[PDB]
């Protein structure tokens, strides 16, 4: 069972764990209690393992699509957060922690996709996607293209399918319906019906992936992509000066991207749940505390509305942030996983001309609400 008197917390190895044990050093020094970071391989599937015999960390670290899982075999505590915590988190995010109406975990940074542009080649970026075939005709007569992102991954082209009406599941109050999914859907259709023929007419390619995008836009050949956060350090500041902005509308609509929430869950078994209240919500989730964690590793933007606020300085994060609020908390229920299959399919079959867009998203609908 997990030790009394201290805390134990999980993260991944990929965040910035150093920072996060820095916040621990401060707790111990204000209260006499431990704090110790670990950051075990395949935490993600650890986790429920360990948590299911009554063991684990008291603190575990994750993306909030994760949490659902979770949160259904009950190895998370309902948090108590007061209402004057509440208000210091954009409510957005609380929406992100909440399974089947009680919050099981603690927002702490947000993340979604962003337009990201040269520059050089283009000062004054699009605010619609309707301009961009006009642009690629332009930068095409000097060997560039407009735009080039991964077509291969939902996630990626998700924001103009939704921007016009799609979504994955209806999200009413505090609670999803899965019974009401939006992929099928008149702007599904529009936004899915624009991603095909910018490839017909030959703008994009139906094969562009991650990788090739990344690359091209490294080497100046494409004058935007569309990324996350994750991806600015792997970016060619020796070649490019990039900005990054909010994604263009389609048909007056903003992009509806995807939300990632990192947060904080507390071990349903800890018997260190108001330590790890404590430490939570008045060590880490302050100014200093995601600082120490942010200089360590970038979180992109955060859920505290202070910190935020003065890291929005940095108009990648602004842009991350109007992205998020624009865009659709990915859902947490055990049925996303159903969406996320259905909807890659759909799309490759699209662009790929094996399905026509009406055939494809009625497809894709039908196999996600059974």
């Amino acid at each position: 069972k997990i030790e009394e008197g201290k805390l134990v917390i999980w993260i991944n190895g990929d965040k910035g764990y150093n920072g996060l044990a820095e916040v621990g050093k401060k707790f111990e020094k204000d209260t006499g209690i431990k704090v110790t970071v670990e950051h075990p391989d395949k935490l993600e599937e650890k986790f429920p393992q360990v948590a299911a015999t009554g063991d684990g960390p008291d603190i575990i670290f994750w993306a909030h699509d994760r949490f659902g899982g979770y949160a259904q075999s009950g190895l998370l505590a309902e948090i108590t957060p007061d209402k004057a915590f509440q208000d210091k988190l954009y409510p957005f995010t609380w929406d992100a922690v909440r399974y089947n109406g009680k919050l099981i975990a603690y927002p702490i940074a947000v993340e979604a996709l962003s337009l990201i542009y040269n520059k050089d080649l283009l000062p004054n970026p699009p605010k619609t996607w309707e301009e961009i075939p006009a642009l690629d005709k332009e930068l095409k007569a000097k060997g560039k293209s407009a735009l080039m992102f991964n077509l291969q991954e939902p996630y990626f082209t998700w924001p103009l399918i939704a921007a016009d009406g799609g979504y994955a599941f209806k999200y009413e109050n505090g609670k999803y319906d899965i019974k009401d999914v939006g992929v099928d859907n008149a702007g599904a259709k529009a936004g899915l019906t624009f991603l095909v023929d910018l490839i017909k007419n030959k703008h994009m390619n139906a094969d562009t992936d991650y990788s090739i995008a990344e690359a091209a836009f490294n080497k100046g050949e494409t004058a935007m992509t569309i990324n996350g956060p994750w991806a600015w350090s792997n970016i060619d500041t020796s070649k490019v000066n990039y900005g990054v902005t909010v994604l263009p509308t389609f048909k007056g609509q903003p992009s509806k991207p995807f939300v990632g929430v990192l947060s904080a869950g507390i071990n349903a078994a800890s018997p260190n749940k108001e330590l790890a209240k404590e430490f939570l919500e008045n060590y880490l989730l302050t100014d200093e505390g995601l600082e120490a964690v942010n200089k360590d590793k970038p979180l992109g933007a955060v859920a505290l509305k202070s910190y935020e606020e003065e890291l929005a300085k940095d108009p990648r994060i602004a842009a991350t942030m109007e992205n998020a609020q624009k865009g659709e908390i990915m859902p947490n229920i055990p049925q996303m996983s159903a969406f996320w299959y259905a909807v890659r399919t759909a799309v490759i079959n699209a662009a790929s001309g094996r399905q026509t867009v009406d055939e494809a998203l009625k497809d894709a609908q039908t196999r996600i609400t059974k």
